[PDB]
């Protein structure tokens, strides 16, 4: 491959155990979650990465990865760019609810396509929802590449697709075939949503692929920058196959 | 004034209280220059204080710094961009040496000079300096503005002034002049050399100033960026003189 990138996402927190989403909600790593970041770095300075640029999205809980994953490698100097296209998916109204709740106010049947399909896009957030205010008031949304009126208010994971797509081919894809070693701090639906394009993946199957948290992605890319092969998980099998049973359902 | 400027540093470490001087070695804070950080977030926080952007060195404990007070003021998401032209002063040969060492070796009346003069620079560091390699072999400097080969060896006052301003007019003097809160992590000689310049000091006055480490330092400028009176010591005005004695001793 002539290239070779790296990616992974946070360990996702409480809401995630209770099957709620935390969405654009800027919840901070638990302590889990930044053990996973700790040993996620351990784990590529044993494998003698050396990063030359970061990106990360505008959630805390993806730049505090990358900082303790720096720290680890003792890379701190290497520049760190964050952009909300790196944002995990915004679930809309669906925000903060568990599965029960979601039936309950939508239906059944509705709430279905909601999480299961790859271009449904869940009801939009509205004003009355108890996150709107922290979310839109947040001033690091009052400085991105589109007012703040023109962000999104849910995403379906093609909704995703479309605006990180901007930022893969105008800021990370020119890096990349510099020669850079780039790291990705992302969420689920964030790295879901660049693994497709990468892969070239079906509207069917990106939705049944595995993503663990805390584990780094190695994707070996050929010159137009598509991957060479399947994405592999570096470390050792026994914490890979764990933390692919905790992403399970 | 019409434009507003926070700048600080880190706190020193066990070098510093052995009376040595760190300079470009790129060691970590302690515990104790971890905690000013964080009460310095906090007294940034306490202040409301709403940044835009981050300078910091490409030395770690800068970095560190800027990151925990970010976090404090859970603006973890604001730009962080690092320059070796925000690096400590470079004491050349003098680097790990303690006092009655540099004396020993040069002369207690040269030693003066060095130390307390604006002007004069310490003899560069030699490829058999204890700690030349673990400097010059990193690659955090295979990527400055300027080859590796062309880096100084050593500094004066007035050298750290001259790298340093290049820096300020392209690169930070534009985004104050763009309306922007800044805030820049530096350390003892860079945050001096800036204030020196800034403010008009001269060669004399200059080496007196008191520079109270994790202190937020505001400075108000004028049209001109030119100080619009002398820079203020923030937070705590009990806490402002545990700064300054500890300083000055």
């Amino acid at each position: 491959s002539k290239y070779k990138l790296i990616m992974l996402r946070h360990g996702e927190g409480a809401w995630n155990k209770e099957n709620r989403f935390c969405s654009w909600v800027d919840q901070k790593l638990n302590s889990e979650g930044m053990e996973e970041a700790r040993n996620c770095g351990k784990q590529l300075k044993a494998l003698n990465f050396e990063f030359d640029l970061v990106f990360t999205s505008v959630l805390n809980r993806s730049i505090h990865t990358a900082w303790l994953i720096l720290e680890e490698l003792g890379q701190e100097w290497v520049p760190v760019e964050s952009s909300w296209r790196l944002n995990e998916r915004h679930y809309g109204a669906l925000i903060g609810l568990n599965r029960e709740q979601m039936a309950l106010n939508h239906g059944e049947e509705q709430v279905r396509l909601w999480r299961r399909s790859y271009n449904v896009t869940p009801p939009p957030i509205e004003e009355s929802h108890p996150y709107y205010q922290e979310i839109y008031n947040d001033r690091r949304y009052k400085v991105c590449d589109v007012p703040l009126d023109q962000l999104p208010r849910s995403e379906s994971l093609k909704d995703v697709l479309e605006r990180l797509l901007p930022y893969w081919n105008e800021r990370i894809a020119p890096e990349v075939l510099r020669g850079k070693t780039i790291l990705i701090s992302a969420h689920g639906n964030s790295s879901r949503a660049l693994l497709k394009h990468l892969e070239g993946i079906s509207d069917e199957d990106i939705i049944n692929i595995t993503l663990p948290t805390g584990v780094p992605i190695l994707l070996e890319l050929d010159e137009n920058l598509r991957a060479v092969g399947p994405h592999q998980f570096l470390g050792d099998q026994e914490a890979i196959q764990a933390a692919i049973k905790k992403v399970e359902d």
